[PDB]
């Protein structure tokens, strides 16, 4: 029924680092044309582009449409952006899967992009401020990392899960280190090369080709991890080291019917066998993946034990351990090449980033069933089940 | 298979007018509850809330989820915002229909919301400005009304359509006045009452209930219309008078399978027979509805001649006329109670707004087949065909 | 030896009132032209322009020079601004007196001007704000009204004078209401028209002539004052009622040696016989007038009791009562036409504003000896003794 | 009559360099304390503090008073800031002299301070921006360096002087490199150590003592000056290399009557024999020094040829050479240790800085008469004559 013919992602950049002044639709563009090249499909055959992106303030009208056009997709196809926070990138793949399934389209490019670096500061000033000081709001924090019901940062929701699941600092720190060592190990062996599509940072006094995840840290020590101070709760347990970071990146999938891919001689990275999205208490949003995953599994007709590979977004060490602890899947098959803590977390692009990794790892190790899942701010989870062919 | 059980929209506010300090999700909340009460469905039965929103900068995390919770949809439900600019409000409805059609959901609330008044000013200031002025960009103008590829305002795209279709000032002015006249007659006759859910503007020095579209002008003259100066092209033909405005509002639909409405005793407002979306040149984006309306009819198996009622959004007189002229539908069944030039145009909500108008007008006149269509910035169009039950 | 040959002030404007968008330099130009006109002195005879001004942020390079150039003063002449906060407007006259006393100038235009309304909001952003919110500071609050040592507003130094001299709510309100009622009467009888020169506020849709003190309240009641809440100390005694306001005006005086006025045949408004400036504790800055008036009087060889009229600025009912209480001059010769609670307080202009009032009333009633004194933020005073010729 | 008993200055710092985050008043407090100390004068004997300062926006209420207080000046003394742009620091000394000359004070601390690195960005936002981007203005550029009559930078006034006097790139560049090599030589022989009082930059992770001018360039080459492009006129002649820079510093002088020095046993740095300030056309404001110097010499009874040492500020090479050309003084007695091109240009501090410089070279080489002079944007100049005792 609906398969992913090809996929591609840029390397994930560090906050104000390599993509510092690069607008998300520029990276978007690169990824959309990679997926077409990669499958052998022409720009002109795309019906629509669906990109999740949570922080587009100042980027101009519909940046999804700017990405498509810049990548060569003609003015005839359509494009749209969408937000389900951290779930946006994965969610977008299921929404183009739906576009094909209802017969509204034949070929979609779907995924997500995000420039946390380029997120602006803002103020509402139409009414004027007659007397007194006013705040200039960091939009990446307000619109992307602050709970809207309790007023605190995602990090505190992580702390709520820590306390609730009784996850000690040492246990989260342990998890962190592992994801770094695993991310580092996979980068060193070229495991991220199929998925990555080098992005050219158009310079003035030099153009730079970025093709490596710059946020992974080499030789991460437990000692360094245990000396960091808690970032959200002054006497807390979550720190910079065991939480994901602020990052830039884009990632996408090229979707079509199974039969179309076959008419084209394409060898798909997998078949979308199910997806699901479920809400949870916004206070412990990190638990998102538990209910979404299981639903996903139930709609596919699979048992947790059937899964050969799993990508469960590393928002915070606290929430990842809780996810794994509750679902019980075998830890060795989850985030095999590392996670967000090491790799980075470009909010709107993250769900399609983890899809890429899942998809290129399933191919390279011959796994047949996989699942990607993320926790979403505001209390939500998104999960998708993929089967190789 | 999928029907519109109920529907509701707030009145449309004037810019920096009645909803001048109201956050879009507030407007949204009210409409999610309204569609819920109107159909006798309880919030706890809502699976997901889908809202189109184009300018949510500063409103914090995913305003769609903040509107769903404010309305009382439990935290176990899901919510997301999407953006296909002007067609967002109608595309949400389509996207929500798909959720039920693929069996991912049973009940969906969908439409759009917008607070153009509350759109902030912004600046990318992470680097630091070492010397010189810097701009504070109005996100309303940059993210909602400025072509991203040509750098000019929608008004200019209108002008291109004017010139191209050879639509003179008087013909554009004539259209506008007719729109005001029809919207004003509709207003006095109580034609807007069913669709409108009164919104309470929570005050300090008193509460204010708004239940009337405040941008419609009473007794609009042709003389006043002909004295205005061109707004975009210094020696052009589009004016403030023959273009839509900048406004705030929200509007939605409670969607469910026809079998489900029937198990509940609900008398739906319509059956979704088909929807379509197509791209066109961004420079003449106002031509968008032509291809998209025709696609939709084709998918529905209908002839233009089969339509009993049409709502084709009035971004600008020149594009409205070109659309009508090209499609050839009978002017007398298009925007029977007036259009966006008089009612206003709250960007993300405008398609759900027009869907409400269409749906309450088909029920009161007993029309059987209707279409809603809108042009989209960046060069796109969206249309949806509805059949009464 | 140095006389004030002529003087003029604009009407004082309400905060964001008549002069809401008129830069201070436009108002001092009209006052420069009026002093010249009023003493039969041409602009090519001016040696230098000295204008007190506390909040010139954003107006451009040296607004004293922009006033002088606008009034037609030759480019050969010089001009500078100075700032001793609320004593600025009077100090200036004292400083222009000094340039002729030491032989460096013959003819000076001295005084002050201020647009509190045009004061901007600001932030030091050269270093860059990595992330988080940051304050946009009101410069009129920060730079003109807050004590730099103690961190609280001028209104709390008022509270400190009230406690310390034990001034009740009631005594302060009566002082307040007597200030509005004497100023309304003087306005209604015409006593402000000789000192005010009309200001033209360049319109687009109309030029407006402003020749009346708009902050003065007509029919001010004891009751409405008595109902006010304390503004600075949630449970104090200074309110908006008994404190001066935030305002806009300019005011000046034209000086020359007495020998030079006799050579041109001008009948001067008075002789500067002495001035004095003295510090006090910043915490009771309201007391400034006491030692500064004392010292002026001793330098003039006069007894408090030799004075015939006195203008003692009303920063706050509390400090005005304290000052009158200690000096012990006959209250019936103080502010006979009302003071700053009713007229307003445009900070850098105020001392020239009250000098004007002093001068014109000395002339109309034939007073021979006068004194003008203000309290200054940061803990200081300035006083000036004037005798008629 | 009035002498300079002692003087002192901080090292001048580079834009966003050593004093990047130090408010102006801190640097003035250290110089107020160093002139007290250098003359055996205690702070309690200080009657008034006079500081030139052009850009104090956001520092709070009257920084002159905040530096005085920080230096321990009693709260019984007074303090005020003034603004005659570039001539501020030296005009202050002249007005402090006047204070003693007319017997209103016996002891004054006078000079300037300026923190161009701490100058903020601002915007007048009281009336609000209904729609449309607005500028955040750099207060250093607008209030400091932009001519208010013509709208262009000081650099362009420099261009007008170069064209008018026909100074070539080459002669300007040679001027610049001789300024850099004279200051460097001066710095290395310890000629700046008597005048400089060390400033402690209070750190967190350590305190740094600054006692060296850091803008001086070591081994500045002609070739590096000749390859620069013109900064203000895309095809002009003024560059960053031949203009002064953006800088931070403070500088002052302690003043008293000659008779009082003599009763204290002080050996003063010189006697102020006269000053003058004269206006010129704003467009060629760099020529300010010509008439102001001629007037001051006239007032002293001195011929150009009687001077033994001159400091003539180096705003720009072009205006410096024009001034030297016109005046005709021997170039070897001008800026003998370098000028502002090398040392920097902290606006309000500059004239006190170059005075410092004059005074310590006149004592070290035993020069009897000197003059200090600066060009002032808006079209002005100040000059001051000094003789040794």
């Amino acid at each position: 029924s609906i398969v992913i013919a090809s996929a591609a992602r840029t390397a994930v950049g560090s906050f104000n680092g390599a993509f510092a002044n690069t607008p998300a639709h520029e990276l978007g563009a690169t990824v959309i044309s990679a997926v077409l090249e990669r499958a052998g499909v022409a720009a002109g055959e795309v019906n629509e582009v669906i990109l999740g992106q949570v922080l587009p303030a100042g980027e101009g009208q519909n940046p999804a449409r700017q990405a498509a056009m810049k990548a060569g997709v003609p003015q005839e196809a359509t494009a749209w952006g969408m937000n389900q926070l951290c779930g946006s990138g994965l969610r977008a793949v299921a929404l183009g899967m739906q576009q094909i399934a209802t017969g509204d389209a034949s070929i979609i490019v779907a995924g997500g992009m995000e420039s946390m670096s380029m997120a602006p500061h803002c103020a509402h000033l139409r009414g004027g401020v007659k007397m007194g000081d006013f705040k200039m709001i960091d939009t990446m924090i307000k619109d992307g990392l602050t709970d809207a019901f309790y007023g605190y940062h995602m990090g505190t929701t992580a702390e709520n899960v820590a306390k609730q699941w009784q996850l000690s600092r040492d246990e989260q720190d342990a998890f962190a280190v592992a994801s770094q060592n695993k991310a580092e190990a996979a980068q060193k062996d070229g495991r991220f090369k199929d998925e990555i599509v080098p992005f050219i940072v158009k310079g003035r006094k030099g153009d730079i080709t970025v093709d490596a995840d710059e946020y992974i840290r080499h030789g991460a020590t437990l000692d360094s991890m245990a000396k960091l101070r808690p970032a959200f709760d002054k006497e807390g347990t979550v720190t910079a080291g065991n939480a994901s970071g602020l990052n830039d990146g884009a990632a996408a999938a090229l979707l079509m019917s199974e039969a179309e891919a076959s008419r084209r001689g394409i060898q798909p990275l997998g078949r979308i066998v199910s997806w699901a999205t479920v809400g949870v208490d916004p206070k412990v949003m990190g638990t998102g993946p538990i209910p979404a995953s299981r639903k996903a599994l139930e709609r596919a007709g699979w048992k947790i034990g059937d899964l050969d590979l799993v990508e469960a977004n590393e928002a915070f060490a606290a929430q990842a351990c809780a996810v794994n602890k509750d679902l019980g899947w075998d830890p060795s098959i989850v985030n095999v090449n590392g996670g967000a803590i090491a790799i980075g977390h470009p909010i709107g692009a993250s769900g399609a980033r983890i899809l890429n990794t899942l998809l290129f790892e399933m191919k390279r190790r011959g796994a047949r069933k996989g699942l990607a899942t993320l926790c979403i701010g505001g209390g939500m989870g998104v999960a998708m089940c993929i089967e190789s062919l």
